[PDB]
DNA sequence: TTTTTTTTTTTTTTTTTTTT
DNA sequence: TTTTTTTTTTTTTTTTTTTT
């Protein structure tokens, strides 16, 4: 276990070097409580920092890593961030991808497996449900 | 075993020269136990100062040192405080890490791997049930 | 010996496939001799198509071709087009190289060394001259 | 030889890589003649970008470089920019050094040697005269 | 044997020359029993004088002193102190180190390795204990 | 040569390390041309630096260095700065030591012995045409 | 023939790159 | 006496048809 200020695919040692991945690859499970949200600003934009309890592990050395901020790519932040509002306390859980990518700058494209699994509605259910008659 | 008036870093020999960590190192064990906490003023900002039953163990040299005293980094510093307030007296044990730190002023980070296991929510424990349970 | 329409890195297979240099490397060797150019427009922009007797070489496989057309990268098309200008046939041979570029779409950016020695002003040359003189 | 868009300690690799300058050491030598400059904007600050013809060498490999375009430090660029105003051609030839820079963000600082000897005044050229009387 | 009216170091000949200490060196070692302390004032602040029987001896010479009185530096001074009060009398063995000091009027830092084991609670040794188990 | 942007005993190579100076000993020679002063503030006080043409020299190593700025100690500073006020541009030359303080946190004192023969009034001449009358 | 000299809190960190 | 800062970047390449 080690205690980190920031919780960060480059904290946890997760972060792909650029030009580097040739198929799609596991490389960090995150999982924590989330209480709160603050937006700060860099100079490639604006991002979200949560406060919380979050756990961490990487897929190729096991380490596991604790803090209580985290910091996401844009896209799980964007999933979370609309899953949490005002005072309620969100649980969540996820396993982070990486996926080649060309036209890209790094050469790879992150991917979001979550392990806990998501709501979704009756009717989507009943459109399963009609697909899962037919054959 | 050497006695020291305030157990840190440079004390126990365990601080590194700037610009030579190439890679993760650790420096040393601190244990102990903490009675109470004193604030004070330098030029880099405030420090936290502790009293109590201190030992400190050099993993270069073995070389353990013993003191009343301990001045710890702001990050160790910032966790034992919000572990510490009052009557109550505090028992504690880490093992101090440095890490390369690119952009730094003297090239190293350091870091933090306690060695008593701290405690965990029950929420989070299900957290890890629920990651450990698919896969 | 294959004779193309239009010698480029794709048709003497000299194109790096993207994210895939990690290291400095030669592609292939090309040298000719032109009689005039021409201008025309892309997606990507403008660009200029050569007019002569072209040969080029693979490096990796050894690959002989011949073309009476060019096109090339922008710099090298800069260059060789400040060295063309009018009736003179311009003769040139050049060896172009792959290096990696982190934040770039490809992982990669060309390099010129060319084979002919180029003109250097008598006065640029007083400075090796100066240089070589006190160590 | 390599041609080079604009000559650079990162083009030539004479850049050191950060926390790794343990003594002093040269990097590259840079000799040219300069017939404009041009400030541009970057996220560190304005800088000055030279036209003319430049060469550019190695120490640690032997490569030599040549480009029409030339990005300084901010010392040598100064220096150079004072020595550069309006329509004269100005000659010019240094050795780029690296020193340790403890309190450095890299760990290193860079050195300026130039390879022509500069212009004193006789004030001076007396003054050093008369240190070399006494003693 | 010499007998001193009072053992110092500088009765011993162990105190070092003001910027003298290059690297870690020890310079004495006393043992004796103590049965009472006095205060006394000087220039520069108060200091304990104790009385009890004591030997000393310097390492550089091998000289062997003995004394009924004892003025030790202010940090030996005030470990001893704390472990003697009233009628009892107290034995007491150190080695006393120099170590080069920045930053210091004289160059040096005194420094005290005890050579009878001292008394440590069985809380700091379950934890020694602990920290023995998990590496 | 080497050209600096501010000339120090650091700049140089000349500074002693602490606790070093066993005997004097000469460290720089430094003299220029000044044009103006100007007041700065740093944690250890006020300071003044120097404008102009000035050329500095190490013993040890005989190298040379050149800047347009100039940082000295406290004492030539004053002796210095009395002897420059407006626009008027001051010749100096002088030779700077190192002696042996004890009680000082570095153990070496600064000395002061110039090049060019200061401006003593008829007065103490006549003073010293006295002195050298009897014996 | 004497009490004299020894010590100081220092440094260590920053969100970054990923997508189109 | 000590300090009195310094460096990082300052982009790249992609295509530019071909056959029936």
């Amino acid at each position: 276990m080690e205690i980190v200020s920031k919780l960060t695919l480059k904290t946890i040692g997760a972060q792909p070097k650029p030009h580097s991945v040739k198929e799609n690859t596991a490389l960090a499970s995150i999982y924590g409580r989330v209480r709160g949200k603050k937006v700060g600003q860099s100079t490639f934009g604006d991002f979200i920092k949560f406060e919380g309890e979050f756990e961490g592990v990487n897929i190729a050395t096991g380490e596991v890593f604790r803090s209580g901020a985290l910091i996401l790519p844009k896209v799980l932040e964007s999933l979370l961030a609309g899953a949490v509002d005002g005072e309620n306390t969100v649980d969540f859980a996820v396993e982070i991808w990486a996926k080649p990518s060309e036209k890209g700058n790094t050469g790879y494209e992150y991917g979001v497996k979550p392990l806990i699994e998501p709501a979704a509605s009756d009717e989507l259910a009943a459109l399963r449900n009609q697909v899962k008659a037919a054959l």
